């Protein structure tokens, strides 16, 4: 019997409209000891509002049991610790698992847009670049758009630890050449806790 | 628990360096190559750990063309078997694109020279920076990320003083990869 504790998504913690949840997942729950019990704590204080989905037996004849705790957005952003305690008569001692936001002072992202270079314009497609650096923690969200509408053909690298302890990434949005020299303006939305309104936006166009 | 690790990319692309597959775990290893067994391995002893258990590693040297032709390397651990190989598929040439800093980036005193390397396959690749033929220290590369078409891309970011960029030093992004001619290519960049 194994337990896995998953954090909220970054977008969910950064917008009061959305619902951030911590998710405790238990797998390899045998048939001879099926019942599972979750105890939740935030900063060592037990909470009772979690919601434990009914068990679902997998195609390997073991059960998957999930427990979802909704967190207050500013609790997570203030680094409370969420502890999932899982109890099962199969186990000798119950399994504890703790998750939190990374410790460390938040640092504002620097969002630099970058046009293609001289030598990619031979091809039909064109990559426009969005450099985001110097942020902490690595929880962040990056989206692209133009004309007030989302772009789908973008890929974003994982956050990468920099020399100075912050993080950086790049987002590359690839569009048609004819879209870019028409002179459509493309924009790089970035969501991170250390930005004002948790949001910023940098636009890009030929000139 | 056995874990079998590939060679480092630049080890396989330079004839002068020695590429090694590493098998991390009394223990005995045998090794094969295409099922064909091989006795050139060197188990290196030994490492007791921080939780009162073993950490026995064997290391097998590999011929560069062998691994680059994609041959499989078996690590038998006697007390389990694991295998690895080069990524199968057609090596696609990296496209190497140097990008200078942004307009708003020059408010601050350091500057980010970017180097987009996209379109390469397999993901095994090495990226370095230099100026006046001397190594850079302050750069970081992102892991290769899979794209729509099945190639990979990454970016490598070197930071230096606005002093040196505004002064006009030429910086170059070196890329090593099997699909490139002589396993190497180099794109330079400077202001003007
Ligand atoms: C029997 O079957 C079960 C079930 O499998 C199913 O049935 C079988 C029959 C097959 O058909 C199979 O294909 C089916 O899927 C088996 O159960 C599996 O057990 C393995 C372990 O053996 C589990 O593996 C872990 O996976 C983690 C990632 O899990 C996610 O990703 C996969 C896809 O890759 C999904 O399938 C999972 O469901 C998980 O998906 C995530 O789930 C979250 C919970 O809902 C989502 O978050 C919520 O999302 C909602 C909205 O959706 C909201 O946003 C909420 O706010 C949010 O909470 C999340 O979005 C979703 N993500 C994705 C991408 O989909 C790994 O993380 C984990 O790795 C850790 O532990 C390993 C040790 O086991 C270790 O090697 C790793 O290195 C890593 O260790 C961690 O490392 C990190 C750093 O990277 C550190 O930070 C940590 O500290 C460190 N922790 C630890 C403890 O070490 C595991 O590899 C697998 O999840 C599980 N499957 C399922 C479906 O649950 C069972 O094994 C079978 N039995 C046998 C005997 O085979
Ligand atoms: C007691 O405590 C010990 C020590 O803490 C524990 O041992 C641990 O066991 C874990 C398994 O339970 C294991 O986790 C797996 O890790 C592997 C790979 O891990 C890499 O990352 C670590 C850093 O994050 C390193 O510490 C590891 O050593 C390993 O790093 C790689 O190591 C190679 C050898 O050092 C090296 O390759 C060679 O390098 C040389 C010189 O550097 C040459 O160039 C040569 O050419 C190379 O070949 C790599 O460069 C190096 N890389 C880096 C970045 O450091 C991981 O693959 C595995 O993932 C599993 O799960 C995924 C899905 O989750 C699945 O797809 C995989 O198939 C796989 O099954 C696990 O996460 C720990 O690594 C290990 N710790 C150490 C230090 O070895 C145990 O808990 C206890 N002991 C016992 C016996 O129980």
């Amino acid at each position: 019997p194994s337990v896995f504790l998953f954090p909220p998504k970054p977008k969910d913690t950064l917008m009061i409209s959305r619902t951030p949840e911590v998710t405790c997942v238990v797998v390899d729950v045998s048939h001879e000891d099926p019942e599972v019990k979750f105890n939740w704590y935030v900063d060592g204080v037990e909470v009772h509002n979690a919601k434990t989905k009914p068990r679902e037996e997998q195609y390997n004849s073991t059960y998957r049991v999930v427990s979802v705790l909704t967190v207050l957005h500013q609790d997570w952003l203030n680094g409370k610790e969420y502890k999932c305690k899982v109890s099962n008569k199969a186990l000798p001692a119950p399994i504890e698992k703790t998750i939190s936001k990374a410790k460390g002072q938040p640092r504002e992202p620097q969002v630099y847009t970058l046009p293609p270079c001289r030598d990619e314009l031979t091809k039909n497609q064109v990559s426009l670049w969005c450099l985001v650096k110097g942020f902490y923690p690595s929880d962040i969200a990056v989206e692209w758009e133009s004309n007030g509408q989302p772009e789908n053909n973008y890929k974003t690298t994982p956050p990468v630890l920099d020399s100075d302890g912050s993080f950086f990434l790049y987002s590359a949005l690839t569009v048609d050449k004819s879209r870019w020299q028409q002179g459509n303006v493309f924009s790089c939305s970035v969501m991170h806790e250390a930005l004002h309104n948790h949001y910023t936006q940098k636009s890009l166009s030929l000139s």
